[PDB]
């Protein structure tokens, strides 16, 4: 049992003691921070820092956001009259005005589609489109300060604003659905993809939250009103909800109580299970599908969950500085291999959660990544029970493995890695990996196999 390991941990030296914002890169490979000491930088996933950069203004950072491409970061301030296009790999600066001199309240990118909408206090919404950099004014959608905003995967603009209005804009700046009446305030819009029992529907449910008390589900299938899910009384005001699976939801409160319900039209009216995991207060929780866990935050711990069974997984609860207060931000990798903390006092803190290990195979024998840092090859040759294991050294991390019946291939992005045991002949005594030849490539390594006395190598376009 691998427990959470706090890979790199940063205070308010660098970040400001706040509500800070940390954005994952799409490729979950460079995490961008930044919080009240004004200054946005990205590290690595183990916590090295390699682009970092200062705002012209002192403003706090109310909306930080990676492009489709991973290029650049939308940066907007506290009502700042313009926003911030920063590339990490060329460090380059540009500056976007807002007409009017409009106050920023709102920013947000299409994490599929090159569009990023900007949201001020008036109710103007301005497309701006990357690939020509141009800028489309929307008015009048909104009659307030725009409060929420989200996309979708299709990106498809959802916007809810002080008049309880949702609004949804598409590519081509056209409203998708006209003004709807809900019945209060809307936020923390979300993209769902509805539980139905037929697979082939599309990703297009709108889920917020009403008043920070309930929770407000639209769909567009059928036309039918938006839904207002009320929550018990000892739920009181809602911290927070969260998507899991093929359409469930997952939400906590503030006196530590979670409610697991399905989003099926037909079980939504009634809470389908819920647990009491605190006894104070509750700071923040969010889910990841792919390693099938829960993260609840609170009193300066992370509790993690199972879903299906509900059990509370003690074995990967983390401990947590009391000076970082209630926790603010948490989020893994889309993948969930790492995870990342942000607090209420500026503290941010990366842990390794899941990381799963590549396994290659020959006859009869296998590999196991287990740590980064080494590659031990197990031998299953006897039955219901395993032999011992052989450790071999590592510098690199490589994304591919493959086994030969001597040999151990490791390969990475144009890298490839040699090993053998003793020298050819019998086995006998296993030795330590040895670096036999470092072979690089002008293209990717797409394949490696390695029969015994011959290897072949695969790049995009060449054997």
């Amino acid at each position: 049992m691998a427990s959470s390991k706090k890979v790199f941990e940063f205070k308010d030296d660098l970040n400001g003691s706040g509500k800070v914002l940390f954005s994952w890169s799409q490729d979950c490979s460079y995490i961008a921070v930044c919080g009240q000491s004004k200054v946005v930088y990205v590290l690595d996933k183990r916590g090295r820092k390699l682009k970092e950069t200062v705002l012209k203004s002192k403003n706090k950072v109310i909306g930080l956001e990676w492009d489709k491409d991973q290029e650049f970061l939308a940066i907007l301030q506290e009502n700042s009259t313009c926003f911030l296009l920063w590339n990490v790999f060329q460090n380059s600066f540009e500056q976007q005005d807002l007409e009017e001199k409009s106050k920023g309240s709102f920013i947000k990118w299409s994490k599929t589609h090159p569009v990023l909408v900007i949201g001020t206090e008036k109710g103007i919404l301005y497309f701006y489109n990357k690939k020509t950099q141009k800028k489309i004014p929307t008015m009048g959608k909104h009659s307030k300060k725009i409060t929420t905003g989200d996309w979708n995967d299709e990106g498809l603009l959802i916007t809810g604003s002080e008049e309880k209005v949702l609004t949804v804009s598409s590519h081509n700046s056209d409203s998708k659905g006209e003004s709807i009446t809900v019945q209060h305030e809307p936020s923390n819009l979300q993209w769902a993809r509805q539980k139905t029992d037929d697979r082939d529907s599309s990703q297009r449910t709108i889920t917020a939250i009403l008043s920070n008390k309930s929770i407000l589900m639209y769909d567009l299938n059928t036309k039918k009103q938006p839904l207002e899910l009320v929550y018990e009384p000892k739920y009181g005001k809602i911290v927070d909800y969260q998507l899991f699976g093929d359409g469930y939801i997952v939400t906590g409160f503030t006196e530590g109580y979670v409610a697991h319900v399905s989003s099926h039209l037909y079980e939504l009216r009634d809470e389908i299970q819920s647990k009491r995991i605190f006894q104070s207060s509750l700071d923040a929780l969010c889910t990841n599908d792919i390693i099938y866990k829960l993260a609840v935050a609170g009193e300066n711990q992370i509790h993690i969950y199972n879903l299906g069974t509900w059990e509370e997984v003690k074995s990967q609860r983390i401990e947590l500085p009391k000076a970082a207060g209630n926790v603010t931000k948490m989020q893994w990798a889309n993948n969930g291999q790492l995870l990342v903390v942000a607090t209420a006092n500026g503290h941010l803190y990366g842990y390794l959660t899941s990381i799963p290990f590549l396994t290659s195979t020959y006859g009869s024998i296998v590999s196991v990544l287990s740590s980064f840092t080494e590659v031990s090859i197990v031998d299953t040759s006897r039955i219901n029970q395993i032999q011992n294991v052989s450790s071999i050294n590592l510098e690199t991390e490589p994304g591919f493995l493959s086994l030969g019946l001597y040999h151990l291939a490791a390969g990475i992005n144009n890298n490839v890695w040699y090993y053998l045991w003793l020298d050819q002949k019998r086995n006998g005594i296993i030795k330590g990996g040895e670096m036999i030849q470092k072979r690089d490539y002008l293209g990717s390594v797409k394949d490696i196999r390695l029969n015994e006395f011959w290897a072949a190598v695969l790049t995009d376009g060449k054997c």
